[PDB]
């Protein structure tokens, strides 16, 4: 027998008490290449994979529920498929800095774990990694969301086709409970090639020009966004030179003739999840201009 | 030792959400935790470069009549980088609470507890342990004047003198500014989708980390392009509660704003001016 | 000795020369942001490993000038590398900070937080640098002062790597707002930005920007177009203007050479800021 | 760490510049009354708590000038903040007091009674301040001396409070009698009061008095009325008179601005003292 | 240690109250205790800033014939601020004594015993442990020449050199000065109600903490107003035992007094010039 | 007895401020529960026992 109050009190009890930790593990293929005989000249950077939960598929999903993750074990296996008579060599190693962009044989062998071997032999690279807690959500500093990257370079010239596959065996512990939208969980990518406005087409441009191993082997219909603005020289149609400013790209698949592919600029309307295309570039007697400099960061924004 | 422990209780922030305004989802406080925001710690932080959090609890403290019959959800998100104010995001955090508008509650978050900087920087995961967001869960019947209190203890490490315009938290845009959304001289604050900007007082000046391009004309049918890096908040009122922003020039020495050129729209192609995730530091003194 | 080494050394950070009567209360004589590369013996070690953490820092001032010179300075180590406030009071706040006459050497012995840092520079600078030593005047110098600043350091290098010589130099934050009023058609003054690292940067130097440099231009026809440049190049100053001047354009990267690519139009425009306070200028040229 | 903190730091107390040949035996170069606000890092902490007690005090003189200058000084810490006797012998009585040549830095290491003090200033000043550092000449200075005085302190702050930035600056006792002979119609000379804090106060400053300033005036008609003013405002001195000048009137407080409100009449009156030795001038202006 | 203990016995003061003068209540010594007043301690205090009282006793010592048949009450009031000389106030203190004029007695007070300053200051609770008052209780038959002695011990703490005009005790007025009590050039000391002022020697100069306004005339039927801050004592005699005070100007450098303007009373409204509780420091050297 | 410095006659002061806007009439009362020890014997007239007040206008 209790009285009738003005207002009863809340009885929302079990709130804010979600599952906290999860250890979770597996083995995931982290890349695959095929090199035809001539290609594979000494030093050709066959692979370069920045490690992030998202690259390890199964993990990538769990990571959308927690804010931190910390690596408990990693190894990579190399496992090229090729017969004994192939006389080419590779060198792999895990670079513990995710920012380090200089890929030399010399800079790998330097890394702990690094391996060297002819194409017909498998290898395991038991690397050195942070074992501290990084973040699942991408951020401004990369050193905080990734433990480093795995690169593999040719060492001689392959006589024949090389079918390498590079598998990463992981185990990791997810630390912090939270809900992180799949747009922010993507890894940022740095270009290593200048984009000149002399090297263009009316509505697209080459992906090899940017000189980035990820953006080269990036998938179709894949909308990106940039940190730096892109300067498009358009016209009113009186012979008039006007200036347009777009922030977003769109990947189109490549060819056997054009290994890397195209990139159509435009507008990624995010409120409605759609992608408009960018205005007709005005070819003109305009001074040579770097529209996007070396080191432009490109972060994937569309739904994954 | 050279390290200094300091503890207190301090009002993080105070909103009034008036009668009938506000609907499930409506963000009523979104406060990025940095020492400036915590009053007494505010001054202690101006002395050292580095702080570390020892204890943090927020006590919610809403003030309304007993018959108010709305509701709120509060919680503390540990990622100063994570930009997601939904209920679902909040309910996922530890500490999170829900109550009627007449009930105080105490959120008990989990936080970094590691060594952070006092002055703002590029990566704001080193300036802050996270951010507290409090949202509406119903429609409030009455005026509520919520005052969120924070009991805090911290350890301050290296002595320093700190520029107070630098101590402030960077605000991030949540919505894109399109060129076709500009008026001749201004635009509506609400377009940027940011509560802290929307509630920043009249005359606040902000610097952008991205250029604001303004197409203008001389009046000859000739379109030209200007660039601006500063915004000035012009206060919101009942008709336009978010208020407005004018672009222009902030003179850092004289601490003065000069309004920029008028926008001229002349059959321009669709453009994104200020993409979502444009960063907006408070540069003007307080 | 596979992964950790201790190194100690001392090494010159920077040299400055103050012409007679130059400088005044608060004139910033040297702003040296610390990084393994700037300190010479160390820089060679930091190329070997990719992680380093500071264990002792000490700076010795050693300005050389006649006994009569009679101006003054104040020096200190400022542990945030992000901190751009170069006021006297803010420098005297730093632990170990010293104030003395131009003919008195001194030793600043600070405290630093002794975190693990990275050798190769990345976006957030509090992970690549323990801070920055600043020295500034406190009166008018009567005579020429040729000041050298030394740095005694001991440090622990940790993760074996081999870096490339290009990524190791730390970027520069602009301190002052560059108005378009101040532009000249071929070039602009270095002092306008107000960054002593820029003001001192040797000529033939190339700096990439993080914000776009928006250049106005016209081939002719009384017609104003608009252009974009991400780079700058230093052209040495002369006794009249010691600051030096910056010329924009194009830094072809495969080339290993600058191309001015500068076109300007001086006209009745509304006053603008092209490169605002906080612009990040990374050193991109050959080394 | 709820109520007590120890803080240590060192901080500039004051800077002075002596023009060449200015100053003479006993010229008071700096009279700095100590209060947490005057020392910079500390002043921020004293805003957090409302009680503080001093644990170490030390001052370093660091005057900068050429090696030839050849005048002298004497410095000491004088523990009564009430003590206005600025004689040499009275300064040399203070423990730790030092005498040296203008081109010799020194360090005065005094004894203080280490009582608990208040941060917010109130009526009795021996409860808000540990004392006042004084420095004065002992010969004619041959050259310009740009003297900086530093203060190394450690202190214990005690009762949690949050003070307002207006009440913290400590008031000033006038040292000299202000006769009405010395009045000018719009303003009066600062040196007449003889208080070095007033003589140095920056312009646009406003000071409320504890005694009334009685101003004579007339709209005309050969008729003498009498008026009353509680405030003063500093107007900067110029090389001819470095003292500066004081203009009376009205400090509207809601306004946050001064109004001169000065009318004077110069006539055959009997010589009078308007503001006698000991007049207390609190700094009231915006901060 | 740096602290110096010092003890002695010294005459605090000496009054002669002549034959037949004096009646129950008549204050015959009112002495605010500060080291200057205690002879040997006087000099020791000029060296340090701070003193603290370790022991204090007063021995009363009156000199008259055995048939004198008057009486006195003595005691020590611990509040240098308390201004109340009545018997009732005295009898309330600890130590208080009563005797016939021919009898010495010893008052044993209770006192602050804490750390005090040597030089005078605004709050005089930090400069003194209290004050001793001795009053008449009857009418004295004969001349008595009372000499009150004080045995004291003290601890002096920080070394200093002290200006001797500063060491003196501030005197407080007990009675208001009304404008209608002024003569042309002076007024009677007795109006101010203060024994220490009344017995201050000829030529003593006093600075006031409150302005003395003097209305004067040029001789045209025109009233004007002057201000003064200094008084000069002009000695009392049998006809006017309290003596007189002239207003004027004290020149602090030359140590000279200049008499002020004549008072002109011309149908003025009643006014209070120097309210009770006006403070009066001795500024002239001794 | 009151004096020149207040820091010596009072331990501090109790203030209460509004925090929102009251919808209705507010009847607040503020009670102090005290215990104190009186130390020194003497007779103080009621005129000097009053507390001083500072204007703020
Ligand atoms: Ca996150
Ligand atoms: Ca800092
Ligand atoms: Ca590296
Ligand atoms: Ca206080
Ligand atoms: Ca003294
Ligand atoms: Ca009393």
């Amino acid at each position: 027998r209790t009285d009738a109050p003005v207002s009863k009190a809340s009885t929302v009890t079990g709130f804010g008490r979600g599952t906290n930790d999860v250890h979770l593990s597996g083995m995931s293929r982290i890349s695959q290449a095929v090199l035809p005989a001539g290609t594979g000249t000494d030093g050709y950077v066959v692979v370069d994979a920045t490690i992030v939960p998202d690259l390890l598929p199964r993990l990538g999903h769990a990571a959308r529920i927690f804010q931190r993750y910390a690596v408990e074990t990693l190894e990579f296996e190399i496992q090229p498929m090729c017969p004994a008579n192939t006389g080419g060599g590779y060198v792999a190693g895990f670079l513990p800095d995710p920012t380090d962009n200089d890929h030399t044989f010399d800079a790998l062998q330097a890394t702990r774990g690094a391996v060297v071997a002819k194409w017909w032999e498998s290898r395991t690279v038991r690397p050195q990694y942070t074992r501290t807690l990084l973040w699942t959500s991408s951020g401004k500093e990369q050193r905080l969301t990734s433990p480093g990257r795995l690169i593999l370079l040719c060492v001689g010239n392959n006589t024949d086709v090389v079918n390498v596959s590079v598998l990463c065996r992981w185990s990791v512990r997810l630390s912090v409970p939270s809900l992180e939208n799949p747009e922010e969980t993507t890894a940022p990518i740095m270009t290593q090639g200048s984009l000149y406005n002399d090297s263009l087409s009316t509505n697209d441009f080459k992906s090899i020009l940017l000189g980035s191993t990820p953006l080269d082997i990036a998938p179709d219909g894949a909308v990106f966004q940039l940190d730096r603005p892109l300067s498009i020289d358009y016209s009113l149609g009186t012979g008039d030179v006007d200036r347009a400013v777009y922030w977003h790209l769109k990947k189109f698949a490549g060819n056997a003739g054009t290994p890397a592919g195209w990139f159509r600029w435009g507008i990624w309307d995010n409120f409605n999840k759609t992608f408009t295309d960018g205005v007709a570039y005005y070819s003109d007697e305009q001074p040579r201009q770097i529209l996007l400099p070396v080191g432009t960061v490109c972060t994937r924004v569309d739904s994954e």
